[PDB]
């Protein structure tokens, strides 16, 4: 049966850049991929349902960046990957920047074989220890809304 | 600030024994702990509320340890944040998944505020590789339901598809 | 084939129950074991190429406590029971007193499959962030002979 | 301090893309950083001996960055030791086992030092499944010698002892 690797952190943690290091084993190793992201190829797909469009007979990886923003129904859909031989890597956010649960990225968590927890630098004091995002400006964004602090920094700044 | 480890896997996966590693650490450098299980053995006080903790924890305790987290009320997401904010390291061990398969929301909050995730393989008890990952039920189906060897045994996916 | 998984860090790091952990995975899965120690039952042995006068044929796990004592011989040892479908699991020292590396635990570093990193508690500073080990009076002993600590404070001390 | 990461693993196991990650994070954090690379694209410094990167590190560099570590004499190991002292966070790739299953000696005393260490896998070759941790050649037993694809493949362990 396929394997669930979930790679997670704040944002600024080079989560997308290790997602794409499992989607380089796949292409050398001659194996099909399917790669996804929320509204090579990577198909923008709004619902988790859409992804049986896109996947192959031979599709053996599949790999889902942002999963933060997808429904829950992800959790099924990839249960069912799982049992077909798929192996799945998924990227993502496990915490808002309220400290709320990204509901869907910890239904993830919780199936996952392999879960790696990366850290940022923090933005306030430097150190590479940043593990929680701080909004300065769900809402799309970068540098100019989010940066990435330690659990001390956060506490210090909101 | 402190740092939250999760200990999580599947039934016979050893994750007490893991959590107990970790006690150790602190025992032998000179810090106070606290263990907690709900309503395994090295003074746990047993606590029905995760707000119960408070009453446990000293001005010097420097790590607090939780045994099967997915019996407790998800309300110590939140209790977990402030010994977190306050310095003060968290050990955490419990199963991620029912026996069908569903998550332990308690369970799941935690793995989103942990520091460091360590996930356990038991042995599948079909197929006798080390690479089970899931708990099946062989003995009602009610997700909340405690046992041993006599009602849950620990499989690989395969194993489990092939026994469902 | 077997997989080798490596526990390694300071001394006061857990390692030694961490490794049993694994031993109760074996003995609950029905499984057949053998452990070892250097010089349930854990056989001490003084060379590496004594352990084949213990395992059987059945003999699924073979776990090795102190393993910086034993022989660079080990690695090869490991590598034909890697390959004879036996699963191996060591614990022992990364780094002497000298921040040296032990010989046969880097040997086995290469090998494994699988590392586990444990700290242990500053002995100076009371963070959980010791790597490193400080002797303070190859030389068996405890507490009274090394303590664990951060590599500040192994530069602060040394 | 600063801490050691070591990323190893065979051929073909994403250890590059891995290590770029890591650059990624600092670049985005306003840190100055220093890579480097043996006699793979960011302005990677070319270099022979592992003292020669002592040159390339300014005041205010905060991670050093270093691709296939096999290759740089063992000094390397007494040179990483001075930077985690200066509070510099050093991270490195490398294979970890040569075609004949022998350690790489610079590789193995850096594994040592590491803080955290992050084994990778390669899809095997033969089998294709995603558990290749052996590299073999196969078209020269010589134990240091340039290639890709046309030399070198990945392996589980049972696929590389299956065609040895
Ligand atoms: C941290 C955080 C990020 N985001 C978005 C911002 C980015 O576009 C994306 C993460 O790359 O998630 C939210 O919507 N809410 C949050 O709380
Ligand atoms: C797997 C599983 C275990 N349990 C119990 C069995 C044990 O008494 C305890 C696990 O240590 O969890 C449930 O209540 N439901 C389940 O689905
Ligand atoms: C750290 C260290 C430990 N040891 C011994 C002390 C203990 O008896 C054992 C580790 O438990 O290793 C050495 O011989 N040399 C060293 O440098
Ligand atoms: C596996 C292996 C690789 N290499 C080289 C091949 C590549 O040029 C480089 C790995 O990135 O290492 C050796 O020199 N010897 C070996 O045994
Ligand atoms: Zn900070
Ligand atoms: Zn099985
Ligand atoms: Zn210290
Ligand atoms: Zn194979």
């Amino acid at each position: 049966s396929g394997k669930l690797t979930v790679i997670t952190g704040p944002m600024y943690s080079g989560k997308t850049t290790e997602l794409l290091s499992f989607v380089e084993i796949y292409k050398l190793g001659k194996k099909k991929v399917a790669v996804f992201k929320p509204k090579v190829e990577a198909h923008v797909i709004e619902r988790p349902e859409e992804m049986r469009k896109y996947i192959e007979e031979d599709t053996r990886g599949v790999f889902i960046d942002e999963v933060q923003f997808f429904n829950p129904s992800l959790f099924e859909v990839v249960k069912d990957l799982l049992d077909r031989g798929i192996d799945v890597f998924c990227a993502g956010l496990d915490l808002t920047h309220k400290q709320n649960p990204f509901e869907t990225t910890a239904l993830l968590l919780s199936l996952a074989d392999t879960v790696i927890k990366k850290k940022a630098v923090c933005h306030r004091c430097g150190e590479y220890n940043a593990t929680l995002t701080l909004k300065v400006a769900i809402d799309v964004g970068g540098q100019e809304k989010y940066i990435a602090v330690c659990r001390d920094c956060y506490n210090t700044l909101k």
